[PDB]
């Protein structure tokens, strides 16, 4: 559980987000396959992309890393009620995508990554702290679910 003004850190940061959605969606996907090179065997469409360059320039890519931010999104304005929200996503990733825990940390970690270099005077530690702790709410929920599935 969150308190109230922790809620609050989390949604004044991602109103920043909000303003480049698809700008901040390529960093955090580049970050990632870029720090985390496995996670990129779980996209046919994006594994023919050799450089960042050539990952920036893909539209897919793009328009990918918006729908992920999008559905983010929903979920934390929810601020913990997002039961609903939650539960498509469990079930594609337990079933279609078999998306372990682990690469949900990575991308946690891009996510933060990302949100320090673009807003550094907004994303200070206690506010860093308060998104830890929704991503955290976030990856436990769906752990859960993914159980309950039968896949962890
Ligand atoms: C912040 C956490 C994430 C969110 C909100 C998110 C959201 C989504 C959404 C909305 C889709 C499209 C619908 C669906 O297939 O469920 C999607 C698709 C997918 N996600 Fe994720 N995702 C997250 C993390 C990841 C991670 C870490 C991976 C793999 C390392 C991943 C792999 C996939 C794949 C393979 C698909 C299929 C999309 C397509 O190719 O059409 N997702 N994700």
């Amino acid at each position: 559980v969150l308190s109230e003004g922790e809620w609050q850190l989390v949604l004044h940061v991602w109103a920043k987000v909000e303003a480049d959605v698809a700008g901040h969606g390529q960093d955090i996907l580049i970050r990632l396959f870029k720090s985390h090179p496995e996670t990129l065997e779980k996209f046919d469409r994006f594994k023919h992309l050799k450089t960042e360059a050539e990952m920036k320039a893909s539209e897919d890519l793009k328009k990918h890393g918006v729908t992920v931010l999008t559905a983010l999104g929903a979920i934390l304005k929810k601020k913990g009620h997002h039961e609903a929200e939650l539960k498509p996503l469990a079930q594609s990733g337990a079933t279609k995508h078999k998306i372990p825990i682990k690469y949900l940390e990575f991308i946690s970690e891009a996510i933060i990554h990302v949100l320090h270099s673009r807003h550094p005077g907004d994303f200070g530690a206690d506010a860093q702290g308060a998104m830890n702790k929704a991503l955290e709410l976030f990856r436990k929920d769906i752990a859960a679910k993914y159980k309950e599935l039968g896949y962890q």
